């Protein structure tokens, strides 16, 4: 039941999702590993949120696996940081790509286009890595590597870490690939980024991109479950709304003290290199 610009928007975002997004992350090479005074105090509860241990699965069968280190009041917690870099990184290159790609994008003014691309990378790779987290074994499957959360509390204790409780609130949705790339494009069209200038161009896209995700839950799902499936995706994109502004204030924190951030990163961020 949706119109034919309805069916032309879906299938431009999932031609640009098709050609952009390394779901194997075979492309995803030569990344760093780690080696074989409130401020710190804050930087500390920062990076203690989200610990992992890293599984590489090489193409012989071999099988490395890292398993991090505990706070001891030292360097140690960053030691995960540049293969950290080197992985946001390679998601933000795919989502300039897959930006780039888009029609309503690329006919944007030049300087709108990296306002909203500055304001919305890390929701759309947060997004992007929503697909390859198996929820069941707290585990993002990123083809030959696996980044798997540090046992603690329990699970209801990492939950309030609130990106940890994104990612599993998000992943219960079961959304279909369209409805994926349908938040990346709202999330991407925000009016209200920073530096938005065709604030009035955005906001009509945003709202078509809404529209045609409305349109597509009604027309496909009917079931109980998905009532309300619409309102549910709409919070969550104002939830990583605000995940985002917490993960900016907390990368600028640690990059104050401890510098991390790559070239492309700075970029993103703000950061000029002076
Ligand atoms: Cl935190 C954090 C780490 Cl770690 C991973 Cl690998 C990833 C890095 Cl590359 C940045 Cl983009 C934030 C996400 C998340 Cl949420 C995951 Cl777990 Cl997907």
């Amino acid at each position: 039941g949706l119109t034919e610009e309805q069916r032309m928007m879906i299938r431009e975002l999932m031609d640009a999702q098709m050609k952009t997004f390394d779901t194997t992350f075979s492309h995803f090479k030569n990344f760093r590993l780690p080696g074989v005074a409130a401020k710190w105090s804050q930087v500390r509860k920062d990076l203690c949120s989200l610990k992992v241990s890293l599984q590489l699965r090489g193409e012989d069968g071999s099988v490395w696996n890292y398993k991090p280190p505990a706070d001891s009041g030292g360097k140690e917690i960053f030691s995960l940081l540049p293969h950290m870099a080197d992985m946001s990184t390679y998601m933000f290159k795919g989502i300039i790509s897959f930006a780039k790609v888009i029609s309503y994008f690329r006919d944007l003014p030049i300087e709108d286009q990296i306002s909203l691309l500055k304001g919305a990378a890390f929701e759309l790779c947060q997004l992007r890595f929503n697909t390859v987290f198996n929820a069941e074994t707290g585990t993002w499957e990123c083809g030959r590597l696996s980044y798997c959360l540090e046992d603690t509390g329990g699970f209801q204790q990492l939950l309030l870490e609130p990106m940890l409780k994104f990612h599993y609130m998000l992943k219960k949705l079961q959304l279909h690939e369209e409805e994926y790339v349908l938040m990346q494009a709202i999330s991407l069209f925000s009016p209200d980024r920073p530096g938005v200038l065709q604030h009035r161009v955005v906001d009509q896209l945003q709202e078509q991109f809404a529209i045609t995700l409305k349109s597509y839950i009604e027309c496909n799902r009917p079931q109980p479950a998905h009532r309300f499936l619409f309102l549910k995706i709409m919070a969550m994109l104002t939830e990583l709304r605000s995940i985002n502004a917490q993960h900016t204030q907390r990368l600028l924190r640690i990059q104050d003290i401890h510098p991390f951030a790559t070239p492309l990163m700075q970029e993103l961020f703000g950061i000029t290199g002076s």
